[PDB]
């Protein structure tokens, strides 16, 4: 027969999983516990693109047709300017070449994305409550709420931050479990792209920026062809959060007295937002990371194994690695496994997994820690005290070289190690 | 805002090409001269840099191959074997590993790959007569023998060794247009497994041997689940090629070009139905292309560069094309979005000029590799028994050529291609 994949999760990451795995034959079933809802925006770099196209290039080409419309070709560039002083001096600047990045909006991309894959791939109102497991020969078997079952030859779990599937393999009650505060969180919102351009100039206005300053930072860039900014403003919370829901009614007037101090152009910005707009908490798995991301014939992917607090913008590229990375192992088996018994399929599934966990654990995790990191580094408290300049603007550097350790991954390299460790963990 | 490929041809490379372009959003028409399929159960081998390039195009490309072809996992050898003297003492060997090739039915293949791609991509029964370039903004115009026309934002030649938009290119009087005769022809037949191996021992019959010597050789492996062993046997041919580039010959014509080689090959060829075939084996060598591409109009494959057989490998050269070729068009359709006509065009040809830069050497060489490894199955000197030393220094060379076509660094080839495109467009 073939080999049967139950994906449980359907955002982002699990339909690109599953798109790649369907392109290969392999038979594949996502199980999503939204009611077909997407109920925002996200960013690719061209490294996770060219990921994308290598699973199925159908994805990119959803990428570009859900997105926008554009005489010579514009290269990327984060860009950083000083939020505090009125000086508002452009420190740093990062480039990413010509579509370094590559802009989508979430909804309407995982809406194309759905529309390319073959019929009856998703199941929706499929939220999963028990995983029942047997032996490695036996299929694994899904419960979910409404009742209903499925049986599959193994899981994934693309569940996201607060993943079923994680819960069953380190415990309900193991912090493991669960993702935890950062004591950080974000105001977000619109303006009109001419008020924009009225506070901080068309330059800045049409550009991506990060505004550094004392324990925040605020970032912003333009959105639906120029006409709008969007606008996220992060901020430092001493308190634990509250079962409180992460995302919340928020005020412009709350987000403004955390800038209170902050330079006049940027407290423009916030005060021509909406009366009312949403206060998302920020929660990872830095506290807490999996030590392991696969166990058996169950293996974690994207937010699930590694949810990251969003500031490299760079989360779901780590996602869109792991299945690459999950697909072409899931492929050898298929192929490697073809006439042979039970036994061997099943233990080629295992030991796959095994080799996605040992080449995938170490990158993933970094990339949570260094999403911390960062947001550190544009938050220094010296960026108030204009006599500890030299220091503050010190840290671009590393920021630099964590972001090009995002940027250049070598995902070949990652391909070739994973097919190997998959033949050694065979007996080969 | 869509932009439209004619691809003339419908073998493996226009048909690659073209579940390439469609995955990506591309506009494809396949246009086929032919009715139907043939080549009806012949075989070829693809390595596994070439399929790591379908895989590229489109996954859905590799799946098809599969779906058309305990212990541990196998290694693929390609295996020499002295043909001449009594010793047939094994001469050389080389290891292109797990999964280092891998086999299909082409025209099971061919077929799989048409069921991936939508409907109406291919039209069969239309032979391109005709090509008509108006300005570089305006479309090219694709005229067929059955009088219908189409027309098309860009051409791809893919339409083989006897190319039609090759003849277009260059002239149809030019013998650049044209392929020519390398002076040796094969003769190709089956034999059970049972007689294959009473001639030359289970191992050799069961794998893939090419049997080297004086002014020919002969290559056998096995088919229909091992249950048959399918050789060619290739000899030097000092006259022109008049006649018809197929043709039957008989078992006993065979014999006769191996009469002095040792007796187990002799077997095998005593071995075949009475009758068999004859193929001559013509290629781009004698008068190369001057370029692949000129404006909006691009040759691939063997339209583009075809070779003698004797590297096996002419396909994966082929996939490779259209490999940079949908990667090139991929490129201008994203780079040129809102852009106008005007641009677009130019985008077009900017990138058949890039094509043509990147992937001519590589091509050209393999045409000229293929005659050269051939020359080294089939020196003189094999026979000679004082010379026997220096004709067997040349399985250095086999290997690095070899190597040269199995390790192609696909990835830096799309690099530099889309580098060029963008030099070419003022970027
Ligand atoms: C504000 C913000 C901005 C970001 N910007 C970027 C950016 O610019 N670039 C970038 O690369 N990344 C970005 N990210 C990261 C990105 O949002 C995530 O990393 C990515 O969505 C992770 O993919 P996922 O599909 O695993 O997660 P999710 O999208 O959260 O997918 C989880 C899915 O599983 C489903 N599910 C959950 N529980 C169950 C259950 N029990 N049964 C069935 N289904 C279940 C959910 O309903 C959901 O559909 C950003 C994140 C945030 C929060
Ligand atoms: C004996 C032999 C064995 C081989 N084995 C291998 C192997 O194992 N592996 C490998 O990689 N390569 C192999 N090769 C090489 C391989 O067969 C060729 O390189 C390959 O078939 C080229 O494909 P193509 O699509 O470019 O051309 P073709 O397969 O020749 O197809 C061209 C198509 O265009 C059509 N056409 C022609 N003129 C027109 C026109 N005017 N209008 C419309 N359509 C037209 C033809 O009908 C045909 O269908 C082998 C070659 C030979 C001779
Ligand atoms: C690319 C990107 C997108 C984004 O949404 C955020 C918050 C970022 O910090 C970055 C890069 O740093
Ligand atoms: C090992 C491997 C397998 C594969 O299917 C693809 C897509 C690769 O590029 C690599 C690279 O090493
Ligand atoms: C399938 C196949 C094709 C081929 O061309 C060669 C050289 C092989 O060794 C194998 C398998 O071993
Ligand atoms: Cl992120
Ligand atoms: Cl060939």
């Amino acid at each position: 027969q073939p080999l049967s994949v139950g994906i449980v999760g359907g955002g982002i990451i699990g339909v690109i999983l599953a798109a790649g795995l369907v392109r290969r034959g392999i038979d594949v079933k996502v199980f999503e516990q939204a009611r077909g809802f997407r109920e925002a925006g996200m960013a690719f770099t061209a490294n996770a693109v060219r990921c994308m196209e290598m699973l199925d290039p159908a994805i990119v080409w959803a990428l570009r047709s859900s997105g926008a419309v554009p005489q010579a070709e514009a290269r990327d560039y984060l860009r950083w300017v000083d939020g505090y002083h009125e000086s508002s001096k452009r420190l740093y600047q990062l480039d990413a070449g010509i579509r370094g990045f590559e802009a989508c909006r979430r909804d309407q991309f995982l809406e194309a994305l759905v529309k390319v894959l073959p019929e009856g791939i998703v199941e929706c109102q499929k939220r999963l409550q028990k995983i029942h497991e047997k032996n490695e020969t036996e299929k694994v078997t899904l419960e979910f709420a409404d009742g209903t079952f499925a049986h599959v030859d193994c899981v994934i779990g693309a569940d996201g931050i607060r993943s079923r599937v994680r819960q069953h393999l380190f415990g309900e009650d193991s912090p493991y479990s669960h993702p935890h505060y950062s004591h950080k969180f974000a105001f977000r919102g619109l303006i009109t792209m001419e008020n924009a351009i009225s506070a901080l100039g068309e330059d800045k206005a049409r550009t991506l920026n990060m505004h550094v300053g004392p324990n925040a930072h605020l970032i912003h860039y333009p959105v639906a062809n120029e006409t709008m900014v969007n606008i996220a403003a992060f901020v430092s919370d001493p308190e634990e959060w509250p079962k409180l829901s992460l995302v919340g009614p928020a005020t412009r007037e709350e987000a403004m007295g955390y800038f209170a101090n902050w330079n006049p152009g940027l407290r423009a910005v916030l005060g021509f937002m909406p009366e009312n707009i949403d206060r998302w908490a920020m929660f990872d798995t830095y506290d807490y990371p999996a030590p392991f991301f696969s166990r058996g014939k169950i293996c974690l992917v994207g937010d699930a194994a590694h949810a990251a607090v969003p500031h490299h913008g760079a989360g779901a590229c780590i996602g869109i690695e792991d299945a690459l990375c999950a697909t072409v192992l899931l492929a050898e088996v298929f192929v490697s496994t073809r006439g042979k018994s039970s036994i061997v399929r099943n233990r080629a599934i295992a030991a796959a997994f095994g080799s996605f966990n040992a080449v995938r654990r170490v990158r993933a995790q970094w990339f949570v820690d260094s999403s911390r990191r960062v947001c550190d580094l544009y938050q220094q408290p010296e960026w108030a005290d204009p006599q500890k300049r030299i220091k503050a603007e010190n840290c671009f550097e590393e920021i630099k070289d964590r972001s090009h350790k995002i940027w250049h991954f070598d995902y070949n390299s990652m391909l070739q190690e994973a097919i190997e460790k998959y033949r050694h963990n065979m007996g080969s």
